[PDB]
């Protein structure tokens, strides 16, 4: 009974926010959040948060993979990386007057050997969990079909896939046999998926998840953001309702939302359960600074101004 | 060998990550391939540049966490000779974006040294001064310690005879300046030089040599004041030097006080007279500006440009 993260390429992700940002110059910060990172630790540190059994694994190497390794020991995360001769990657949020700016670095490139060998340790990690989330880029040196590898062992096993990938790698994805059990993309990535017009009109976007590219994928959940989000699951079609709230920051939230999925998926919740712990992780962390955190005392006054429908 | 070695000390290093963008879009991702990450900090960078010379150097301060291990990776590839205090604390990050022609930087306040650290590095210190001759200390201090440190670690160098040539500016400046144990070298370039004395600035002779002769500066052997690419205005003990250079081509100064300090510093270690100095000096800041790299410098254009370099006494 526990939950399997998958990282292949995390981050040191550093967070500046700034008064404003001055180009060309020099800017000033005091003390910065610098956490364990990259989408998939992201996850992790929320289901940590919440209580359920996780455990981390990917790619770590070098200092930033010490790092990362600490920042999870303090929180008494477990954790089973694969340790590569490459070097974990730092990314960068620049928080200024509303705007977003993010630096991400490529990452370390894997080995022939790395790869194949953490194949091997995936086997073992899979005998255990009874749910898999994989989150984030391919690093750089894995083959195109790494994922669908993947998830064809955990449909061997009868292990439930909650997949947060976009653009190509989860083209690739779509287009293979081996299906994840729950997808999630935005508006603007859905789409885009579709080399098509983006269009928020209902019957359009029913229209969009029922395109053959979705085909045996039991859940599709689609991010509206603050506007809430758009659901099937199977033959069903839902309007998530969300309140408005003071966002702080954002970044994460996408995540967090990662994190409820696969926290409802593990405990067998209902549809209508599934879907209002995913918005509210997703909201509570974009109230926090802090990125992949969540303010739990605030959970249940969220989750009861959801209106789940269309 | 068994004390011929000049002591760089850098309190305040950092691990920088410079990311060369196409360009850098506000509000949206950037993704970058070739990103660079060194073992930074001015210290730092004079260690470096006197490596390349080859005069026998070790570097010193304060390094903590992951980050800390970083650098002492770089200068173990580097085959730098380091001893740094290790404090619990975290070694920071600096963030330079270049983009369209823009250096955007980020400056990490960085770790907290506690007293234990404080008190710990100057005994450490103290164990390093018998085995160098010069000790050269760069940038300024990080949180934590008490105004008066470099005060306190140039007593110890006062103490042992050991010269100090000290590159830091405004407060942390004033403060040294303030104090009774003087450091052996400094060099305010002359807008600072004047900001220190609140006075407006005055590029004649007679008001330079007034400002470096005012009750501020008493003390102190070397005054080394940069004009850019006029050269430098110095005073040694009561004489003046006016320092005329070439005219060549810049690439990137950033870096070049440190270079020019690595010149002082080996000059000082090797005994060099006045003009022999103030040439090393500003050839090594000139070999700086010729390079895109910061803190780096082409050896082989040394002598061409050295021969140049005139010194007059004014
Ligand atoms: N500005 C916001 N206001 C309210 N809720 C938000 C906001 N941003 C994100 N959320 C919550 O987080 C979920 C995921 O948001 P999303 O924009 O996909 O994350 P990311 O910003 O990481 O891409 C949304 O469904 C929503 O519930």
């Amino acid at each position: 009974h526990m939950i399997l993260t998958l990282t292949l390429n995390p981050s040191v992700d550093i967070s500046y926010p700034l008064t404003a940002l001055k180009l060309d110059d020099v800017n000033r910060v005091q003390e910065v959040s610098k956490t364990a990172g990259g989408k998939g630790l992201n996850v992790t540190r929320v289901l940590a948060q919440v209580g359920e059994p996780v455990l981390a694994s990917g790619f770590i190497g070098g200092e930033l993979g010490q790092f990362i390794a600490k920042k999870l020991d303090h929180a008494d995360i477990k954790h089973a990386f694969y340790n590569i001769k490459g070097e974990t990657r730092n990314c960068i949020a620049i928080l200024h007057e509303g705007q977003q700016t993010e630096i991400l670095e490529q990452g370390p490139e894997i080995d022939n050997q790395e790869a194949a060998g953490f194949i091997k340790h995936f086997e073992q990690l899979l005998e255990k969990v009874e749910a898999v989330a994989i989150s984030g880029s391919l690093p750089k040196g894995l083959n195109q079909d790494y994922y669908a590898q993947i998830i064809e062992r955990c449909q061997n096993k009868g292990v439930p896939v909650i997949l947060d990938c976009s653009g190509a790698t989860l083209q690739t994805v779509l287009e293979n046999p081996y299906k994840p059990t729950v997808i999630k993309p935005n508006i603007s990535e859905l789409y885009q998926l579709l080399n098509q017009p983006l269009d928020e009109s209902l019957e359009s976007l029913k229209q969009a998840v029922s395109q053959p590219l979705f085909e045996g994928i039991e859940w599709i959940i689609v991010s509206l953001g603050a506007q809430g989000a758009f659901a099937k699951h199977n033959h069903t079609f839902y309007r998530v309702n969300i309140p408005t709230i003071s966002v702080l920051n954002p970044v994460g939230s996408g995540d967090s939302t990662v994190a409820g999925i696969t926290s409802a998926i593990l405990n067998h919740e209902n549809d209508h359960d599934l879907l209002k712990k995913a918005n509210t992780l997703g909201m509570l962390n974009a109230q926090e600074a802090q990125t992949g955190y969540v303010n739990l005392n605030n959970y249940d006054d969220l989750f009861n101004q959801i209106e789940v429908l269309v």
